């Protein structure tokens, strides 16, 4: 032969659904790691927002859960930078629950993103990770997403100065971009 | 050259700029990759630009002329939106097109660094169009770093655009705090 | 459009004496030497200089001046007492020396201007130039700003081996709004 | 009744006191000096050696007693080499002997002596109201220059500075320092 | 060539308009008297009932016709009962009669009248700055005890006042109180 | 730690103090050459002394212990009754005679000078017998520099007494100006 198994299944996230679940999530990772640049827990009122702006936009929460429907990570992208020409670069970011890490959740996560990326006609995903977080830089090249550099001491966490690397992947769509 | 320009600094306010500075950025986003924007701005829309700045206390420093024509002026405003970015701004300069070529920009520039050493700033970025030697070399002149570029990060006129991030790291804050 | 083909870029400074003494000294050798826009007849030493400077810091005495882009000092503007007596408060004396390579281009202009505005921050009543009278463009400048023709004192000075007319041109100004005796 | 006058050289040792007196007086109650307050027997020495400096001349008008009547003196009119062969002049008449026509005897003999000097222009400045200094200096061949209207302010009011000029024949030949 | 002057004992009947006009003269042009505004002759009444009540002498020294040129008196230096012995003395000369060795008459005259009086110790506060009298006080026999830099404040200016002691052979015999 | 003497500042009043203070003086008059009178001063005398010290707006800062007892006090006064003086004072500050050597002398100095500067004073002087070393160096310390002495000024205990002048130089009045 070669304890226990767990299924991971893939599924549109909705504020009905995964709120409290992602809520909970995001907010592991604000309080023990250089993930997300929030100092504070966010509320469940900022929650209701963050998915009316994924609405609004058609952003895609790509979830994995298991048997019993619980949520194992997500997957989502939003705006890179604010700007109408950036119409086609897109900034992701994926989360995985604290008791589901090192399966490889993040990199299956992240191949149906970009799956998703290439079937909403984005050109680029960028991903912004902490200079250090060896760990994340690695599944990102794994990916084909290629260092795009470095800004150094933008982010302060934990009472340092930390490094905003860029990361960013170039995918073959859209054929025909055009301006607004 | 048979003439004198005159320059000197003041902070621009909505009253007195809005108009020069709303025909300053439309020349920008009609003629130019400066501004990531393919439409021209409205007046309405300059009311929510400077009620933003107003409310952040982000600073306008302008030139003016001898007769108070605006010439030029440099802002700051968030580079991210998140808390831990609170030290780290992004910082643009636009000048009127009748006075390009001057070295306006570098002057606007030194003043808005002296301001972000005043406003305990610690990272000021600057986001450039990559093919766009002149605004580069300001910001190499004035000591800042490549950071590094995404590439077609942006498309206008119909082609792919290189966002190039430079960067210049100041000795302030001494005390940053987290939130 | 400009160019810096088509036109000289400058701003305001506030002179100081470790900035500016050396240039300065250049521009007044200058005006020394070649007209009659001041009347010493030996170049100004450093040592004198700093007298100059001390005199001016001690009075509060402005000195305003323009710089190009580059940093070179294009001329400066300053008032000094005009009369040496305790009623003469409200009165101050001007000068303004542009540099010999950018003359013409209208920084007297500009200075005047600035020094003006100065005056009236600094609650000063009438402003005096003094200015040789055969000096038209020096006359005609203070007349476009104001200034009116107070008098002439006819072969007042004497330099180059001439009998020189030195013209009285004030300024009004309407501050002070409260002149008090001392 | 009678009184003599008689030119002399006025000295600080013979004359600060009663140069002093007239000085101050002046001061007090006109504006034929620019000065708000009376002026010391310090602050004369200075004044004293200034004219002694540069030679510049006190002619004082006594009488039989010895007393100083008025005097006349002149100085710097502007501090700068140029101005070598212009001086300013004054005259101050003691208050109990004004309207006798001292002031013009003391000036012609300062006139005088300016001739002597080489000086070339010799500037009196004088209160643009003082009708009287005025017709005595254009009696004596001044003309006026010019005037700084509202240079001046004493007794609460603005005080117009004119400037009348008497050009002398001398020197014959000037030059530069 | 002398000016013939004669001793007397001012009194206020006599002398109050002339020593008013001395010291009004003394207040508006000089630091001789650290008053600004002038005084009155109610402003005198005091000042001599004062002298009167006390016994402080008040010398005059009075020309051939009777004219007062100059008067000298003392008062309490410093107003407690530990000073009884020591008295600080004025001397004020008309305008008209500077220069002419009045002072020191008037002064010599006073100190002996100091003597008489059993006074030990006579002050003079002066002007720090004013030679004239610090040197008649030197001729004198007068030590300059020392001196309150910027005491006082007039015609826009510090004044440093001096303080110059004699020291009395007399009282012979002197008696707390 | 302590088991001393501790007090606090008081501004004095006829009221309250009248008879303590006349106590404090009589005791200096009586037995020291710091105050220049031969007798006792009489308590009518005393409401005088208080009467113009309000009309003047000169300050009594006192010092009382725990109980509540006046330990001493410091004032000043006119130094030479002429207007132009009008920025000069004298002062005086004498100590109860229980409560000597204890300093505190010197922090009642402090005070008066600080109050003295509030004041818009110039010049404080102060009187002293020419043989009080004890109060020279505590007016030495304070800044005071010797001005001079008028030799056997004074009279008491039967003996001449030397008048020492100290005076402090301040630097109010910022704006010093005749009547
Ligand atoms: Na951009
Ligand atoms: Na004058």
């Amino acid at each position: 032969m070669f304890s226990t198994t767990t299924l991971f299944r893939f599924v549109e996230c909705t504020e009905d659904q995964h709120a409290l679940e992602i809520l909970e999530i995001l907010n592991d990772a604000i309080i023990n790691s250089t993930a997300l640049y929030d100092y504070k827990p966010r509320s469940k009122e900022s929650m209701a927002a963050w998915f009316a702006t994924k609405r609004q936009n058609n952003f895609p929460i790509i979830g994995a859960v298991n048997e019993v429907g619980q949520l194992l990570g997500f997957a989502s992208w939003g705006s890179f930078r604010a700007f109408p020409a950036y119409k086609y670069t897109v900034e992701h970011s994926v989360y995985i629950h604290k008791d589901y890490r090192g399966l490889g959740l993040s990199k299956h996560l992240m191949n149906e993103l970009i799956k998703r990326a290439v079937e909403s006609e984005v050109h680029v995903m960028v991903g912004c990770i902490d200079a250090t977080n060896v760990a994340s830089i690695q599944l990102h090249q794994k990916l084909g997403f290629i260092h795009s550099g470095t800004i150094q001491q933008a982010g302060f966490k934990f009472g340092r100065w930390l490094d905003a690397a860029f990361y960013q992947l170039t995918l073959d769509t859209p054929l025909h971009p055009q301006d607004d």
